[PDB]
């Protein structure tokens, strides 16, 4: 049965992503000098400003504002007629230090109460929701093609939003494709129509699901030419579904960036995409999503839902099960299972978590042992 | 089959709610005075500090400090030894005001893209999943007996999770039950479990559903005594899935407080939250999610899926019919069908968006039509 599903994507330098971007360098900052730092940075940018507030507890000194002005310049706002400038703007910190003060530690209960959840499917080569896979590929394009010279005239902000049609769970085609650059008084908008056609959509999407029909809708109010923080507000903490899954798989509160791993909120929620992904590489379902739990100072989980929607190849008892046996869900269990403590993080804090394949996450390693415990097949 | 499934809520001064609250609280100040402004008002509160920071387009003068203060004394963080106090924090503000500057209004495009979803379940009499519902009530009670002088030893910020096990759709029962408070020093933690069972938890979950093996844990790391914004970090947007129907159903990336309703993400929300549960108080269906989207300056949805997990009483298609037959999904068309441009939205920015019917979106005034043009029946 046909039916439509759509999920949205935004640039590196969208304002939100400008401070996602930003706590995460600090994250990663602190954790190359300590690895066992706690965490939590929310910033906050303004058209003037970046106010990057914490609460840190580490040995690590670290420089919050050349960090901050580095990552606004990587991004690109460099100039005060793109509306924001890396090297001028200003950069308030508030950021409490606090300098650190049971018999195994991977029974240490969870820091926090939270839900969180992780999907996969097998809908792509990565086993994610195509929507949200091509969302996120529009969107890396055009900071592609904007920072290798080919198309220089488009500065960084950009939203792009892709809407699939499916019959049954089958991927029919792309009913809709919207994408709006952020771009230099220099080019005018037919121009600019053509390049994001010729340069980031129609290499980026796959030709058989584009058709006669595709309604596609390029700047549709035209002339986006200032952008970042000008006129706007970024958060860490916004793009919340962006990161995920795009709206196929569900959420729980919380976000990621600025959150160092003994984070549940973080962790627990990549711990889960592991789970999930490895759950359908080795084909026991189709689709899985799993919601994961923990409330303060236990250690196990409070809960674990498995959902293979009506896709599994084994009852479903047995998938929980074995979900369990594979996997050490305790908080300092995910710690130890995805070797977390790294200053992976930056690269994460743009174009999607998940669906990206060099973060630990997203390796099938369990993949075989699954299958054969899941009886033997 | 047993599943379990969780649920978070927090209470109005958990900071992220100190933060939403505030931003509405700006949001209805102005629309008391000029209903048709477009606001969007992101706030962040930290140890000393609320920075309240905007893009307003309006005539109306309003004071943001005044208005700030208010809203965290009526929370109650009056006193340096809660931890925050509304009479003497600073209030800093950046926000920029715009004074302002097709045939048929009802035909104006969509301010910005975006997926929104909305949910209704004949689980509740308020048409909601329960676990959302229960926690936002167990958090409520935990601000009525405080304000109230029933339990007046304990503070505003507190958090509930509450984990429902259910056979096939049907709750079974409560397998956990977690609170936690912040309380004075002058009460301790036996007398206060004591407490928080006989007045909060107890009155308000269903017995039925508590049994010998409902793991509760009250206040699990003891001595929760200062709060609210010390140490802490409050922005609005934070707490949006505990808004929503907490992780039952999807979400699109958007948060609500600080938006006056041009904003799709907020409208189009109610407005989903409006068709499905019309769409089940009619009796078509016992689930119903769906997804709306909208693209720049488009004025039609790029797209519209329901879902009805299998429990429709009359075939899907005949659904989206007349999902759009009933209900105008134009940006301009949601605010008619709602009518919005009303004070009404602080109410909002604490327990629950929805399942709280004395909005708009929660009245169940298309129920009929809708079933008598479901065929007849
Ligand atoms: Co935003
Ligand atoms: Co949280
Ligand atoms: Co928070
Ligand atoms: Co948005
Ligand atoms: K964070
Ligand atoms: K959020
Ligand atoms: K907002």
């Amino acid at each position: 049965a046909k039916h439509l599903f759509t999920s949205e994507s935004v640039s590196e330098g969208h304002p939100d992503k400008i401070a996602d971007q930003i706590s995460d360098a600090v994250l990663d900052a602190i954790l190359e000098q300590d690895p066992k730092a706690r965490v939590a940075c929310e910033t906050y940018v303004k058209t003037g400003m970046v106010l990057v507030g914490g609460e840190i507890t580490t040995s690590a000194w670290v420089d919050i504002e050349e960090i901050t002005r580095n990552t606004v310049r990587e991004i690109g706002y460099v100039h005060s007629d793109m509306g924001f400038d890396a090297n001028s703007c200003a950069v308030l910190s508030a950021i409490g230090k606090q300098s650190p003060d049971r018999a195994d530690p991977l029974e240490q209960g969870a820091g926090d109460q939270g839900l969180m959840f992780g999907y996969a499917t097998n809908e792509t080569d990565v086993l994610m929701p195509a929507p949200i896979t091509y969302a996120h590929r529009l969107v890396q394009r055009q900071a592609e093609v904007r920072k290798n010279g080919t198309l220089p005239w488009l500065r960084p902000d950009a939203k792009s939003q892709v809407t699939f049609q499916y019959d049954d769970g089958k991927i029919v085609g792309i009913d809709a494709v919207v994408l709006s650059t952020q771009h230099s008084e220099e080019i005018d908008q037919k121009s600019l129509q053509e390049a994001v056609m010729e340069e980031i959509i129609k290499p980026i999407l796959p030709a058989e699901w584009l058709t006669s029909a595709t309604k596609f809708f390029i700047n549709p109010t035209g002339r986006f030419v200032i952008g970042g923080p000008m006129g706007d507000c970024g958060l860490t903490g916004r793009k919340i579904i962006v990161d995920t899954y795009g709206g196929m798989a569900r959420h729980g509160g919380g976000a990621f960036s600025g959150k160092d791993p003994s984070k549940v909120d973080r962790s627990a929620a990549y711990a889960a995409r592991y789970v999930a992904k490895n759950i359908v590489a080795a084909g026991l379902a189709d689709r899985c999503e799993i919601q994961v739990s923990y409330a303060i100072g236990v250690a196990e989980p409070t809960s674990i839902m498995v959902e293979t929607f009506g896709t599994e190849k084994v009852p479903s008892e047995q998938l929980t099960l074995l979900v369990r046996e594979f996997f050490d869900l305790r908080p300092y269990g995910l710690i130890q299972m995805l070797d977390l403590l790294h200053p992976i993080y930056k690269e994460t804090a743009a174009y999607g978590h998940f669906g990206r394949e060099h973060f630990p996450w997203e390796k099938t390693d369990k993949a075989q042992l699954l299958r054969d415990a899941a009886g033997l097949k």
